[PDB]
């Protein structure tokens, strides 16, 4: 593939979720009617959605959620957050 660096990215629990990774689903997450991709995006005046992410850059596909995001629509505000052993805030990575 293309020689790259590493971007910035979120580090949940050791498992690194790239920022195109958690943009394309905050974009995917406020172009959909709520609730209408199995279940998501719910909504948390700047309207916040949770919807959620995958770890191997595919769309999320329905079924089982490891890892989510809640932002608004432009990312001002976004966080990530893994589900495993309870909820938890994923720690930025920034490069």
């Amino acid at each position: 593939g293309p020689l790259g660096s590493m971007e910035s990215y979120w580090d949940c629990k050791g498992i690194p979720i790239l920022f195109r990774t958690v943009h394309a689903a905050v974009e995917l997450a406020f172009t959909s009617q709520p609730g209408s991709i199995s279940g998501y995006p719910s909504i948390c005046p700047d309207e916040r959605r949770q919807f959620p992410l995958t770890d191997t850059g595919a769309r999320w596909q329905g079924g089982g959620i490891t890892y989510y995001v809640e932002a608004t629509r432009d990312k001002r505000h976004c966080e990530v957050f893994g589900t495993a052993g309870g909820v938890y805030k994923c720690t930025l990575v920034l490069r």
